């Protein structure tokens, strides 16, 4: 047919230089130009860019099947000794089995009904817990220092929710086993984000490296504490008291795909639960300072449907119109998961009248989507009204086009709980508790490109309770 068209590259290095530290902005601006679908070359490596909303849908969805691998990069063999179900170039039935055994997983211990409490279920049992003890840890802050950083301390309450879905447990907030692994160790998304020179040029991998040394350690640790989570667990393992997720795993290598591929598989659940979780609340709680106005309207709305009672719970979520718009703007604004994990072509393949191999690299540009000046007004401009129509009810046609989750037969397992995960931290703290920040401290609002996008460390947060 066609070939993919884009800007002219050096003939050794391509366009590497071009990306720069933002791969992200300056893939959007150059689909502007070269359309929905266009090539690159990192080093010498063709990587074909996917922008635009109808044509993501049309390759990840109409076509998944075509577009479902993982290619080989060198980083993705670094992840669970190289045998990671997200990571791994797998795509087969082998992959298909796996993702399964996730989602069942999943669905067992966050979505489905709590023995212990007949009104809620897991995932609100666990939140509503965390989320007392945030909000106590945050007053006895405001007793000392009078300041805090949210990070330290939020990260610690998402670990406590998909610690407990995945090994049926809980830590204090200051536990050196769990920042050390979490905290200040986690520069997993700036070297697995699309477009890293390390992936396809081979000599920087030999050279000193101080950030992929640390990623090496960082995933030899994890894969250390997966081996005494789950030997401790197979210690004392009953078949009919399934605990949490990582029983059920045992369960299933008992009966009857090695059993590593089966039981590491808690390991991308765990990696996935609090890295993007913690990244998008962290995110919220930035915007709810800097943008006093909308953090009263959340407030204002909360006091007309729920009033200050009795603690929000999930099945208000879907009366809470201004929460729903303020969450999917931190999702639009930030787009904190600027690409998909890279994607593969499992066969040659035809998208949009061109012509693409087998083997090539492709990234899906969730980024373009959100700040595409075609479909948004002011993309630049946070503002949450966006989503909102006449009435005061959420626009749900303009809403599904804010692509984060990804698309498709490689789609997130985990969206729903996710979204039910951040409502309930906001909806249950902004009820009691109002953030802020005092004016002449800088706040770095520009996001640091990764895998997930974070944000410059601020350590000036103030809280106060509300009348
Ligand atoms: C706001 C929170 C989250 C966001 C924005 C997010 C986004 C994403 C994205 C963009 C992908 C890759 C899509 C693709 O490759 O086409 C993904 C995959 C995945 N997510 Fe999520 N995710 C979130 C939360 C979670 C949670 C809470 C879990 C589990 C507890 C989870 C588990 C996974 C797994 C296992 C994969 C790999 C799927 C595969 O390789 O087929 N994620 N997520
Ligand atoms: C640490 C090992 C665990 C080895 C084990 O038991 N491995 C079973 C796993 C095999 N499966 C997964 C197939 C079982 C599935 C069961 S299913 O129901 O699924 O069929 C277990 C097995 C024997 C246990 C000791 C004795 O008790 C004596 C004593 C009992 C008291 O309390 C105080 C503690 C003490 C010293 C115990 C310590 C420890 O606790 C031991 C060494
Ligand atoms: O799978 C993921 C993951 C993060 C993420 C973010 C997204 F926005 C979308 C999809 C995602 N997946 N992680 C992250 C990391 C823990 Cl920081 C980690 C794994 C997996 C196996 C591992 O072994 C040792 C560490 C480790």
């Amino acid at each position: 047919l066609k070939n993919p068209p884009g800007p002219w590259g050096w003939p050794l290095i391509g366009h590497m230089l071009t990306l720069g530290k933002n791969p992200h902005l300056a893939l959007s601006r150059m689909s502007q130009q070269y359309g929905d679908v266009l090539q690159i070359r990192i080093g010498s490596t063709p990587v074909v860019v996917l922008s635009g909303l109808d044509t993501i849908r049309q390759a990840l969805v109409r076509q998944g099947d075509d577009f479902k691998g993982r290619p080989d990069l060198y980083t993705f063999t670094l992840i669970s000794n190289g045998q990671s179900m997200s990571f791994s170039p797998d795509s087969g039935p082998v992959w298909a089995a796996r993702r399964r055994l996730a989602q069942n997983g999943l669905k067992s211990f966050s979505i489905a009904s709590d023995p212990a409490s007949s009104t809620s279920c897991y995932l609100e049992e666990h939140v509503s817990k965390e989320a007392e003890v945030l909000i106590s840890t945050l007053q006895e802050l405001m007793a000392g220092p009078g300041h805090f950083n949210p990070y330290r301390y939020v990260v610690v309450s998402v670990t406590n929710v998909i610690c407990a879905i995945c090994f049926g447990r809980r830590y204090d907030h200051n536990h050196q086993e769990l920042l050390s692994l979490v905290n200040l160790n986690n520069n997993f998304g700036e070297v697995v984000g699309s477009g890293n020179p390390a992936d396809f040029i081979p000599i920087l991998r030999y050279l000193p490296n101080p950030s992929l040394n640390a990623f090496k350690d960082l995933n030899e640790k994890f894969y250390s504490f997966m081996q005494k989570m789950v030997k401790e667990h197979y210690k004392t393992f009953e078949k009919g008291h399934i605990r949490d997720i990582t029983d059920s795993l045992i369960e299933h290598c008992q009966e009857k795909l090695s059993d590593e591929k089966i039981i590491n598989i808690v390991l991308d659940l765990f990696g996935a639960g609090f890295d993007t979780v913690t990244t998008a609340i962290s995110w919220s709680l930035m915007y709810l300072v800097m943008n006093p106005r909308v953090q009263r309207k959340i407030q204002e709305e909360l006091d007309t449907v729920i009033g200050r009672s009795r603690r929000p719970r999930l099945s208000d979520r879907s009366h809470l119109p201004y929460m729903e718009a303020f969450i999917l703007e931190t999702f639009r604004h930030s787009s904190f998961v600027p690409f998909t994990i890279p994607h593969s072509t499992t066969r040659d393949t035809s998208l949009k009248g061109f012509y693409i191999p087998k083997g090539r690299c492709v990234f899906v540009n969730q980024w373009q989507i959100n700040h595409d000046q075609k479909l948004w007004v002011n993309p630049s401009e946070f503002l949450p009204e966006r989503f909102l129509t006449p009435d005061g009810a959420i626009d749900k046609v303009l809403s599904e086009k804010v692509i984060i989750f990804g698309m498709g037969k490689r789609k997130c397992i985990g969206e729903t709980i996710a979204r039910w995960e951040v409502f309930l931290f906001l909806a249950i703290l902004l009820q009691r508790v109002e953030f802020s920040v005092p004016l002449g401290v800088k706040v770095d609002m520009t996001p640091i490109y990764g895998l997930t996008m974070k944000h410059a460390c601020c350590e000036h947060f103030q809280m106060q309770l509300r009348s």
